[PDB]
């Protein structure tokens, strides 16, 4: 069949389930992990595959585009069009819309970003390190953002934000991770922080994860989170399966073989930290 059908079939059927024991004590070697990684099709959508007039000015990178089937479509709160460079990401056991993977907002897409936050009832943003939040109080399109409180920790800064439209006020938690690797300690504390975050919206909405392109460390964070959940619930993890599912939702998730290998290391560390 067509190269598109080959790609989808691979992403749908590939898998390498590993027991907790094999991950910790007898893992695939780095050579095997690299080759396994390089077999995974990227599932990048070409510009010709999107019929969305005027999207280009809203893309940070021309070749990193949101897959049509899972893209986040904006309503009508602002500016015309429904386009943001963002995809819905399935979570643990294929549960819909657990995450939104998005690019770092540009000055012309900051209103779009907050429109997505408001529309999707997002209560948590994870940034992995244009500032799209105020030092005190800014207005972005129809939205007023205000810092309620801010605590600096050694590994991340947590901002509690208020988003206002217009007599309605919502709380959004913002975590800026300033310890991206080297070491997986901080990353797992970030995941614990994410897990410990109370829900604050009317209905549970997706967690927004971004840095710059929304595919590299964004993919690593989400793969890690899902991997931990698999290990906690099942005592095993299918990392190849996780990465394949991520690429179905957003092209190019997890950029390098080193990131792939580091995913194995991070989950091995999580496994060793599980309750006795």
């Amino acid at each position: 069949n067509t190269p598109r059908e080959v790609t989808l079939h691979f992403l749908r059927t590939a898998g390498h389930p590993l027991t907790r024991w094999a991950l910790q004590r007898q893992p695939p070697d780095p050579k095997q992990l690299e080759e396994e990684f390089l077999k995974i099709p990227s599932n990048f959508v070409s510009p010709e595959d999107l019929d969305i007039p005027g999207h280009a000015s809203k893309d940070r990178y021309k070749t990193i585009l949101p897959n049509p089937q899972s893209r986040v479509c904006l309503g009508r709160a602002q500016e015309d069009g429904d386009y943001i460079n963002a995809n819905y990401i399935r979570g643990y056991d294929g549960k819909e819309k657990v995450y939104i993977a998005t690019q770092g907002p540009m000055p012309n897409t900051v209103s779009d970003f907050w429109e997505m936050v408001w529309q999707e009832e997002v209560s948590l943003i994870v940034m992995l390190t244009v500032h799209y939040w105020p030092t005190e109080e800014e207005t972005y399109g129809p939205f007023q953002i205000r810092i309620q409180d801010m605590k600096e920790c050694p590994e991340y800064t947590v901002r509690q934000l208020t988003i206002q439209y217009q007599e309605e006020r919502r709380s959004v938690k913002h975590i800026l991770f300033s310890a991206w690797p080297e070491s997986a300690g901080p990353l797992l504390r970030l995941v614990a922080e994410v897990e410990e975050s109370p829900e604050t919206a009317a209905h549970p909405g997706p967690i927004v994860v971004h840095c710059s392109a929304g595919i590299g460390r964004t993919g690593c964070f989400i793969a890690t989170r899902i991997g931990c959940q698999q290990l906690k619930a099942r005592g095993e993890v299918d990392i190849l399966g996780i990465v394949c599912q991520l690429r179905l939702d957003r092209g190019g998730m997890i950029q390098t073989a080193e990131q792939y290998q580091f995913l194995h290391h991070t989950l091995a560390l999580y496994a060793g930290q599980l309750p006795e």
